[PDB]
DNA sequence: ATACCTCTTGC
DNA sequence: ATACCTCTTGC
DNA sequence: ATACCTCTTGC
DNA sequence: ATACCTCTTGC
């Protein structure tokens, strides 16, 4: 019944038990500068809430599904895996949502025209640690002298495990607590498993097999980083960093390979308004000048016409593939879009987030279903496959069905198959650009992969950093135990009940640029009205919420 | 030809001949294998 | 005594 | 008297 | 350590 | 007081 004795503070220049060592802010600032580059520096800070381990152990688990992909056609349905879990957490920050509002995004959004990442760096303060201790009366005690421990891999050594991709970021509300997340990684494994149908007899192999001794990795925490200790006196924080990597636009193409170029003079124009008194070339499609990529014809027309090179590329979709370990859909860059689309022609490229009240899905809403959605970019670089088809070279025409092929007809006797699903046109003419930030459930910056040759660009994150990225963040409560011990038992060890709340706050800065009119006709630009007036404020509850926005709005040639 | 192209250099026994030293442009290689698939990549889900 | 099919990675 | 959709490859 | 809805009555 | 799996983007 008592309230633990209250101990007495002692004080050096940056700290001590009743002196607070750090400042929250979470605001953001635009500087502009000479010429429309603008300086943006977003801060943000939180208060963070963190509970001991299940265990202090490192742990090395394996995850087994088997019985939902003996199915039978349910091979996407896998999620063998190994992995290691540790018991420390990880602080990731790593998402649109946690640095902007809405109303920064739309600034942005519609006054700038590209965007460049610059540094970041992060702080924890205010340290705070109590323990729990119960006719059910719980009663909290800060322990003036236990610890916080806190490690930052700046080496990297650590796997890298952005923690957007599963919405595991920290939270997007300034005026609302939350949490890390628990720490593990991918822990190799080797797999096999047999893709089939419904209609598939048997059992095709589904196992798995066990462990490459040679390509095993395991590390710690300890091993590998210094860990601090902090109390609440204490305080830390990291340097600034800055990054290497390519700017992003905020501006989408709309030319296809049909809008490249010199259009056709037309002989003949349209003499009184109206939406159907169209000019006409006046040309005999056989008869014209120009030039083709064909040898064979003498027709010239849009879309025989010889273009520069390609935008865009097709695909096979949808594609799994599998190596070693299993099973993967195979990734896109474009994704589609357009007026023959509308969400529900929704295919592959686009890109789906899923998420819970942390990051957005409102949150007076009960229920632990899912909030969801598909971004669609307006970026009009992706194909219809529908719309596509192959000849034959003799190109006779109109031409016969035996000299052609079409999304229609049945590949490998098929029915719901044709090329377009195994089809492939990446080639040296490609063109294309990379994905856009998706707000706010985008991660921001990525690491790149450590291969020889590497990728064009990533899908998750439209920074990939060049160089070396911002090592990983951990912490986790240290252990305080209480007056029976034994190392030497088998069993597990009992704690006291320990937790801890501190507040961290970053800085990220970016550098834009802002933009220009330049044609005639306005154009697009977020902004708000009746209808969606009310995702932007709280319900009478306090009921908040944040949707998703576009990125690059902006149109821009594209030649 | 050899003889059109090169000069050519006539050893007796007594002679003896020597190129000078060359250097290399070319990226390094490495001794270390990679492991993980598209599978291994990323944060694994939290098992609960 | 090796430099991107000559002389000439010289001068 | 042409520089990456302005001024402005200026200053 | 308060200046006209940011940074910044700073520099 | 974060640099490309150590010390060490130090010296
Ligand atoms: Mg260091
Ligand atoms: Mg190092
Ligand atoms: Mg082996
Ligand atoms: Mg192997």
């Amino acid at each position: 019944g008592s309230g633990n004795g209250s101990g007495g503070g002692g004080g050096g220049g940056s700290g001590g038990v009743g002196i607070s060592t750090g400042t929250f802010n979470n605001q953001t600032e635009f500087k502009f500068l000479e010429n429309g580059w603008v300086e943006i520096t977003a801060n943000s800070s939180r208060l963070v809430h963190l509970n001991m381990p299940e265990s202090e152990n490192y742990r090395r688990v394996v995850v087994n599904n088997m019985d939902k992909t003996a199915v039978n056609g349910n091979m996407a349905l896998d999620d063998i895996h190994a992995q290691i879990v540790t018991p420390w957490s990880l602080v990731d920050a790593n998402a649109w949502g946690v640095w902007f509002n809405p109303g920064d995004w739309q600034l942005i959004v519609n006054t700038m025209s590209e965007l460049h990442l610059v540094s970041f760096e992060q702080e924890i303060f205010n340290v705070v640690l109590k323990t729990v201790s119960e006719p059910p009366t719980k009663v909290y005690n800060n322990d003036l002298t236990a610890s916080l421990m806190v490690a930052l891999d700046s080496n990297n050594t650590m796997p890298f495990t952005p923690a957007a991709m599963r919405s595991e970021t920290l939270g997007f509300y300034p005026w609302k607590p939350t949490i890390p997340t628990p720490w593990r990684y991918y822990f190799q494994w080797d797999r096999t498993l047999i893709p089939s149908h419904t209609g598939t007899s048997g059992t095709p192999t589904n196992i798995y097999h066990g462990t490459d001794p040679d390509d095993v990795q395991f590390y710690t925490i300890e091993n590998s980083v210094p860990v601090h200790l902090l109390r609440t006196g204490d305080e830390f924080a990291t340097g600034t960093f800055f990054f290497d990597c390519k700017p992003c636009r905020l501006t989408h193409t709309w030319q296809t390979n049909r809008a490249l170029g010199l259009p056709p003079f037309l002989n003949s124009l349209p003499q009184s308004e109206g939406a159907t008194n169209f000019g006409d070339i006046g040309v005999q499609q056989d008869k014209r000048r120009g030039v083709t990529q064909m040898g064979n014809t003498n027709y010239i027309t849009e879309a025989t016409i010889m273009r520069p090179a390609e935008v865009g590329y097709s695909a096979p979709y949808y594609s799994f593939e599998a190596s070693t370990q299993g099973p993967f859909k195979t990734p896109i860059a474009a994704g589609r879009g357009g007026a023959q689309t509308d969400e529900n022609q929704a295919a592959d490229g686009n890109p789906r987030y899923a998420f819970g009240r942390q990051h957005g899905q409102k949150t007076t809403t009960t229920g632990e279903t899912p909030e969801r959605f598909t971004y669609i970019a307006h970026q009009d670089t992706g194909r219809y496959p529908e719309g596509d088809w192959i000849q034959n070279i003799n190109f006779n025409l109109p031409v016969t069905n035996d000299n052609v092929l079409l999304p229609t007809d049945p590949i490998g006797g098929k029915t719901g198959i044709n090329y377009t699903n195994i089809f492939n046109t990446y080639g040296p003419l490609t063109a294309l650009n990379n994905v856009p930030p998706v707000y706010p459930n985008g991660q921001i910056w990525d690491k790149e992969f450590d291969t020889d040759l590497k990728p064009r660009l990533h899908v998750n994150a439209p920074f990939v950093c060049q160089n070396n990225c911002p090592g990983q963040l951990f912490v986790k409560v240290a252990p305080n135990l209480t007056n029976e011990y034994d190392p030497d038992a088998s069993a597990n060890m009992s704690r006291i009940v320990t937790y801890s709340d501190f507040w961290w706050k970053g800085k990220l800065v970016f550098k834009a640029k802002l933009r220009a009119s330049h044609t005639w006709n306005p154009i697009q630009q977020m902004s708000i009205n009746v209808d969606n007036q009310f995702n932007y404020v709280p319900s009478n509850i306090g009921g908040m919420k944040i949707v998703y926005e576009k990125s690059q709005l902006a149109p821009r040639k594209l030649y």
